[PDB]
């Protein structure tokens, strides 16, 4: 296909009006005074909301160029979420806030790798000072304040979820479900989370969620390439008339097997998961075996004997829940027995008295670290099924928002510690005059979101980016009250995690984007 | 009548296409190596010039904004010619060079009040610089080289301007005059010169020469306002009986008079130009006294009781020819006999003897260097019209430069000395990004006119700067053997005081360019 | 007045296309085939014709740009009819060549000037290649046979000019006019030539001879500048009341007095022709004083307080017949005594016994030579007006013919000498492949005017190109009998002189067209 | 040696080849010219004056080259900024073959849009 080709100037200068597009459609929901946007549904009615997530997913402009723009920026804003639960829209701001005077900088003439080379400088001390600034939480009081602050101060879920973190450490997983009542239950329940995602979105049964959610399905561990369907004609035929999911783990699925899951999941003619082992080889084969035991199926592979196409219901494992993201999957109530699963835990606790390699050993007990964690299950209980799912929605937002907090403190939120470090890091220099002016750039842009939320409160901006400047340490502008004052003590906070991860992640856009010279696409 | 205004970018992008223009049709013709331009000339053929003074003069845009900057450049580049000679294009070059990369600076979003602070402190340093490195030219030899390097190699005419300058010392007035025979001849003639001009274009007698000429015409002398022309009415009326033409020198004159001059210039009634008199107040009537003297005329004057209707043709003096310029005036052999000039010599002297004021004194010391010994005149012998001709407008331009060198020394030619002092000045820093930003933009900016002059040869510019750059002192690259070596040896000099004032009027535009925000022009 | 500026090759390109059209509407005519044109007459019936001279002299393009290439290379073609009335064609089709060939380089990227530097080098090359080719043409026989072959194989014409030519040596100034009977005859006859022409285009009654002529004139010999009719009024009031034609003779004819003598000459109120004096300063003076000796004038000047306003017919000098041509003038049968002239004769040749050096010598022979050789008349004779117009025109055109030859050689025609040349410089270089392309060009189109002739011979260029190139000596092909051999003995041949300055003329357009850039025209 | 250094280099070297006519000559004069091209656009890549670098290298011998990762000069072989002869060499001989097949064409066939 004929491709239009633009070069220099005129490609970052389209590509910079995207993402101004992008940003303004974006930004303005940022905020606790956030407003609103609506969304146009052809179907039916219109929907509201403020979710930057949301509105991100939605920006498709008309111009292939502009398109191109909006797209790259949406799609790195997108691994806020993947990090931190949150971020996005502050991302994507500093996004627009670093590109829009870089590219001035280009028009005007410097050497753009420079440019580059001194926003990257000034990135890294700038999480530099952030790991400087940050406030560590891990008492359960200060783990209980973040989670109700996360849920719009809500004690009693913040208190669930440190008392779960006690229960299972604060590395354990832990998730949700609907409580059968008024009560709320914590509870210890066998499974296992590990580093892999869905094989295709089409599996994803619960889209708004951005997650795969499977009850009470059938379990199949086949330790090889799987490229043919043929292969599981009789597990699917006895999962058809038992009427329960099934759920695939094997080495990886391709070709036929795959074009007819995808065909079955478009067509919901059958609801079935599949996604890739963990880890690979040797270690990938215990971890197998392991999930085998815990599931109460049988690991199969063409190595030991056995084929996929004399499988049956007996030995395929079985579990009671599962659920599955992009980028994670965990199991949820399995069926193996306790028995097995503790002569399993004492088997790899001699592996590793016998494992000399350090490796090995730190693997090994990560894996029996994994088996003898469990599961925490919190169940949400409310009067109305309403009332359960808003509270479960800001359970999983205060669950995300306390894992960064353990990850790595906590900081003053509103962009506060950001513009913070921002005048701290004033005397950067670099090694020639374009990468001063980058320097530069950088904290400029740095300087944006606390702009835009106090625009968005109505105030001028510049007036109170000064006033906090001038100010120090925790000190800062809360729009909720439109005073001064310190965020933590006013209980408004962010996970350091968030901002750092939105940082980088901006930075890493705009030095790509500003070292563009050629683009390419598709004529109409 | 309604006006066009454009205000910010709109109008500084039309200012800078207009300059863009003006000087890729001017600086074509820079250097040894300068090219042809095509000026048209609706009367028949067109002519073929290398004047980029000619080439400017006629530049004139369609565009009201385009045509309002090539003006206004123009304008003041004049400037740098009136001064010290030649200098326009050297200014036009600069003037481009800041004005273009000044623009794109502010483009870029910089201050533009620091811009051009940091532009002006630059011209500061490197004028100091210049004036450090230049060559004292206080000998008749070093005075006989730059006159032969400006007539190209006229060991006999260089000779000629030592004797004139030895005979009438420094700063002694200066002109020449066809010669009547082969030979030439250099006399003394009583004249005075003084710094006026012409009222209106229109008495320009010689258009070609920019200057007007009358040969043995009358003076007039009356120190007071020209009201009417009934005054002028019996001086014209004699002045056309006695066929001469007439020399008017007033304090002021009215418009009836000035037009009335005007018309009778347009229709050559009588050959009549006027001027405005030298100085003012009690300097101006000791001035009008002393010329008095000289011409062998009369003061007029109401407090003595003579008016210019009672005038007759003994009142005016008289002498052989007369000159005059844009603000240059000179008296050429004045009829005032020997006698009177000497005894007003003399009471010049008792009364500089009785000045008890500073002032006064050097006022009277400038009246009796000015009266003595008038004039000394060169007299262009050739074998024929035309080498008297070409030679005469040689030995002119070679008696403005050696001028020029008297004046300010000499530096190396070539513009070479402009790169030699930019690159010792890159130390010099201003007080912020913006001012430091000017500095190099200047820095950068003096490159100009010896990178034109290498492109006019076809190598390669940058590589010839860079080792020009690298080189030291008067070291340079001549264009016009396309070799490199000391600007001293192969005697290409640039006079000090056209480079410097080149340079002073181009960032004096760049300063106004920058400054400027809105332009007001009449609708197209 | 805003003007049009174009640059670089999209300037260039209008320039070629000028040229283009001119040489396409000129070359044809040029050759013994030469193919008819017709010129356009607002008068009614448009005329046939196969002068390329008028071709030219009728040319004038819409476009600007067209306009002013043509205009230039019209000019300079003028030239070669200044010189010697043939060769206008041939440096046309030279210029063209050139141009071509250089503008093609110049795209290709060769360096401009060191283009033009080859071609001129190639040229001298030339120039001193047909010196040495020149066969010189002198005495009876040599003078016959090239008036004879001028006047298209006239031995009548040759007779009379060699016998004029022996008449009255070989610097003799000759003169035709009409007889008055069958028979014709030679004369020595008072006059005197001197190198001034018309000081106004008005001033030629005979627009087709393109000279003034006028029939017993009185003659005005004003050593001083004329600025106001004021001086003229009784002469020419006598002049007008005698009813005789008038020459006017003055140092310098300006302002007021050329205005009012351009508008009678256009009112035909007075019959009046104006001419500068002869040099300059004393030289001036003495040819002044000849003149009027040989004229029996006086002359007039304020040195001896005579004034022209009291001048008169009897003061006026007389002669039958004066001529003014482009830029000579002739004074024919002057009314001075003989005696009067031997006396002049003798003080100038006394004046040359006083004279010490060579060059006061030199021109105090040139002067007594100009004033004792007399002049000598063709009386053309013929039975009817219309040949004996025809005749004249024929001996006008023979004796320019050879008094060009007597003056540089000659050699033969057809181009056949440029060619010739072209063969013999094929081992020339220069220091750069610039030098040498250049020098390709000039040769290959020096060789272009014989391909044109062939062209228009009807048979193939390039046969006959080589046939010549391969050719030696004088032999080449003469176009009249379609037919190799030498030019010499087929009695084709033209000037050396016409050859070389055409050349020369070509040479000099090239190069300075070449050297263009930047071209400023007024708005359409 | 990389860099287009090699390449630059025996541009260098071949100062005085000619051929049988002034056309062979400008051709081979081309192909010399052009032998700098990746030197001079890798240069300007980094965003200094292309023509500086180029003459600088073309001045020494040996293996005397520019270096854009320490935007400095040195013996390129001994940073390690080096490539095998044989990819070099098939570039260049590509390169030519393409040029001279391209130079040859006259007529073209196409289908219409």
């Amino acid at each position: 296909a004929a491709k239009d080709v633009k070069f220099g100037n005129d490609a970052r200068v389209k590509m910079l009006r995207g993402v101004n597009v992008l940003a303004d459609a974006v930004k303005v929901t940022l905020g606790p005074k956030g407003r609103n946007v609506v969304l146009d549904k052809s179907f039916g009615a219109p929907t509201i909301t403020k979710d930057g997530v949301s509105v991100a997913r939605e920006i498709e402009l008309e111009d292939k160029f502009e398109n191109m723009g909006a797209q790259m920026v949406k799609e790195v804003a997108s691994k806020a979420n993947d990090a931190a639960g949150d971020g996005t829209t502050t991302a994507t701001v500093l996004a627009q806030a670093i590109i829009t005077e870089g590219l001035k900088a280009v028009a005007a003439g410097m050497n753009p790798m420079d440019l580059k080379r001194g926003i990257d400088k000034a990135v890294t001390a700038a999480v530099e000072e952030l790991k400087a600034l940050s406030v560590p939480c891990s008492d359960s009081k200060a783990i209980a304040q973040v989670g109700t602050i996360s849920a719009n101060s809500d004690e009693t879920v913040g208190k669930l979820i440190a008392e779960a973190m006690d229960k299972v450490g604060k590395e354990g997983v832990i998730t949700v479900e609907d409580g059968t009542g008024l009560q709320d239950e914590l509870d210890v329940v066998e499974g296992m989370q590990f580093d892999r995602g869905y094989l295709s979105p089409y599996f994803i049964n619960k889209p708004e969620t951005g997650a795969v959610e499977l009850e009470s399905p059938f379990i199949l561990l086949a330790d090889k390439k799987i490229s043919n369907i043929r292969e599981m004609l009789p597990v699917l035929e006895a999962v058809a008339k038992a009427g329960k999911p099934l759920l695939i783990i094997a080495e990886d699925v391709e070709g036929e097997a795959l074009a007819t899951l995808v065909v079955n999941t478009m067509r919901g003619i059958v609801k079935v998961a599949a996604v890739k082992a963990p880890g690979f080889g040797d270690r990938r084969k215990a971890m197998l075996q392991d999930i085998a035991t815990l599931t109460g199926g049988t690991v199969i592979s063409e190595e030991i004997g056995m084929e996929l196409e004399k499988a049956t219901l007996e030995d395929l494992g079985q579990a009671k829940r599962v659920v599955i993201n992009k980028d994670t999957t965990t199991i949820i109530d399995g069926v193996g027995e306790e028995a097995a699963i503790q002569g399993r835990v004492a088997q790899i606790r001699q592996q590793i008295e016998e494992a000399t390699s350090d490796y090995d050993r730190e693997k090994l007990q990560e894996r029996v670290a994994k088996l003898a964690g469990g599961v925490a299950v919190i169940k949400v209980g409310a009067a109305t099924e309403v009332e359960m799912k808003e509270k479960k929605a800001r359970v999983e937002d205060a669950l995300h928002a306390t894992r960064a907090a353990v990850e790595e403190g906590v900081v003053a939120g509103g962009g506060v510690a950001l513009i913070r470090v921002a005048s701290k890091l004033a005397d950067l220099r670099g090694q020639n005059e374009d990468q001063n002016v980058g320097i530069k750039v950088a904290l400029r842009a740095m300087e944006a979101p606390l702009r835009q939320i106090v625009l968005n409160c109505g105030e001028e901006p510049s007036v109170v980016a000064n006033t906090v400047k001038g100010g120090d340490g925790n000190y800062g502008y809360n729009a909720a009250t439109e005073e001064y004052g310190n965020m933590i003590d006013m209980g408004i906070l962010d996970p350091t995690k968030v901002t750092r991860s939105a940082l980088q992640y901006a930075a890493s856009v705009a030095g790509l984007m500003i070292t563009t010279e050629c683009m390419v696409t598709d004529l109409p």
